[PDB]
RNA sequence: UUUUUUUUUU
């Protein structure tokens, strides 16, 4: 199918809610409550979308604009105004359908249609409800059919789990789908997931096949998404609308971006304390922080040592795939509305979700794919705010930054070097109540995430590997010491005739 | 000795 560039334009003619109401486009009742919201403006990406998704035009549309910068509303209003468009044919039907790659980010983007309702009640009409997993599946089936709502988001799969039972109910005039963060929905694991979806909302359609119109969203993704994309989108156009340049980097250019590198991989634990005890020194308690970390037993472990070091002086929040569906949403909520704390998270937070006024983000090590490098920092310097970001890695984890430059186009201007002190090791390591075999867990988690992510960052597995493993001699006090597993085990890890193996495990079985 | 998420509260 035909890809439309659309470019960033520097000198095109400013668009605003009065322009779209006075030419037609935007219904007075949507006006309205975005009216209400007092935004300084529209932003770029809002400016350039609304109108070419409402287009009577046979076309798909994609759309890539930075962090932080308004690509939900960017979808929501259009769709609003599809509804008010259409709002006599098919009342009680989904006629809309987002989904999103975590539940989180899906109930996020949920709470801001209510956002939209609440600012003009005459819109409560829409009704929207939330397909998500972790939550009562005949509760929200009961609301499916109490509300009858015109617009559905989702995960996908609790989305498929869903339509496999009523489709026909509900879903057989739908007129859009919108993939947010639609770049991890086409990667493998989410990718098929979403063919599925894309393939029973287009059979059951009732007017056809290609009905539907596909709205993508990311801050990251460039003409190959089109590729991946080929079986979802089923117009015979498709309209790129690019609000960054095609050489121009994809992170966010206000956030003030470092890199310190320590010797060993361990060493980043120590660093990362350090930067945080500064800052909440520095800033007299006024920091509000998100810490990222590779895998779920690492992020637990690391709050853990978090709390011993700063419960007293600030909130330090847990948010990982492994905590209740319940606490997950109660945190999201409190996060959002805190002045200051620190929340510590695998990539479940990566991406999309919004707490404002968040001064840092910190990465212990890398994230689980390039792209969420950006994803991760733009969690900061949201909405015209400011903001830092420090990514704390290990020698051995150099190529990856050397990748974020020759893949992405990001040099990271500040970088120092940092060696703990024998007081700071003392003081983190004592703290510590994991039992050997929990540590064990622990780091050999980082063993099985660093693994998978070797040739994507150009590791040199004979290095990364040993000096992760050591990680577990490093919180044990004893550099000589090697992780205890069984022959069977190294079987299946596939390391038992290596060298490398050898580096990083002792056979006592 | 589940590597980030993602139905299985249908
Ligand atoms: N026109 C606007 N002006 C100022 N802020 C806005 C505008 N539209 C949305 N926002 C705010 O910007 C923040 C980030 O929006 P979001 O859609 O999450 O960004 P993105 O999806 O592009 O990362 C939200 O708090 C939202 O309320
Ligand atoms: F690009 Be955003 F932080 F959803
Ligand atoms: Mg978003």
């Amino acid at each position: 199918s035909k890809l439309i560039h659309v470019p960033k334009e520097d000198n095109s003619k400013e668009v605003t809610l009065d322009s779209l109401l006075e030419e037609g486009v935007l219904d007075k009742e949507i006006h309205k409550a975005i009216t209400r919201m007092e935004f300084p403006g529209l932003t770029p990406v809002q400016q350039k979308t609304i109108k070419p998704i409402l287009s009577s035009e046979d076309h798909d549309v994609i759309a890539r604009a930075k962090t932080g910068t308004g690509k939900t509303f960017a979808f929501l209003i259009p769709i609003f105004q599809h509804l008010i468009n259409t709002k006599f044919d098919s009342q009680y039907m989904v006629k809309a359908v987002i989904v999103a790659p975590t539940r989180d980010l899906a109930l996020q983007i949920e709470a801001e249609v209510k956002k939209i309702h609440d600012m003009n009640y005459g819109l409560k009409k829409y009704a929207c409800v939330s397909l998500v997993g972790g939550t009562d599946f005949r509760a929200a089936m009961n609301k499916m059919n109490k509300l009858r709502p015109n617009i559905v988001i989702a995960t996908p799969g609790r989305l498929i789990d869903v339509l496999e039972k009523y489709s026909n109910k509900f879903f057989r005039f739908v007129d859009y789908k919108v993939l947010d963060e639609a770049d991890r929905l086409l990667e493998i694991g989410f990718r098929d997931d979403l063919e599925t979806i894309s393939g029973i909302l287009n059979e059951k359609n009732s007017k056809s096949a290609d009905n539907i119109k596909t709205l993508l969203f990311s801050a990251t993704l460039d003409d190959k998404v089109q590729k991946l994309a080929n079986n979802i989108m089923n117009k015979k156009e498709c309209l790129f609308l690019d609000t960054v340049d095609k050489n121009e980097p994809e992170a966010h250019e206000r956030i003030d971006q470092s890199v310190v590198i320590s010797e060993k991989f361990a060493n980043s634990i120590f660093a990362a304390v350090e930067h945080i005890k500064k800052q909440i020194k520095e800033r007299d308690s006024n920091y509000k922080a998100i810490i990222f970390a590779p895998t779920v037993k690492f992020t637990s472990f690391l709050c853990s040592i978090l709390k011993n070091e700063f419960k007293k002086d600030l909130p330090i929040l847990e948010f990982h795939g492994k905590i209740t569906q319940n606490k997950r949403t109660s945190l999201v909520k409190r996060f959002k509305k805190d002045e200051s704390g620190i929340l510590v998270c695998t990539d479940v937070g990566a991406r999309g979700m919004d707490f404002p006024n968040v001064h840092e983000v910190l990465q212990i090590g890398v994230p689980s794919e390039l792209a969420n490098y950006i994803h991760r920092i733009g969690r900061t310097a949201r909405s015209g705010k400011e903001g830092s970001s420090v990514l704390f890695i290990c020698k051995d984890e150099l190529p990856f930054v050397r990748e974020l430059e020759d893949a992405k186009n990001i040099v990271i201007a500040k970088q120092e070097k940092y060696e703990p002190s024998e007081e700071i090791k003392s003081e983190v390591l004592e703290a510590v109540t994991e039992e050997p075999e929990d540590i064990s867990d622990i780091v050999i988690s980082l063993i099985s995430s660093y693994r998978s992510c070797i040739k994507e960052y150009r590791f040199s597995e004979r290095r990364i590997l040993p000096e992760i493993a050591s990680t577990y001699g490093v919180l044990l006090n004893d550099p000589q010491l090697k992780i205890p597993v069984s022959r069977r085990f190294l079987d299946k890890l596939g390391l038992s005739r290596s060298p490398i193996g050898k580096a990083m495990f002792e056979i006592r079985d």
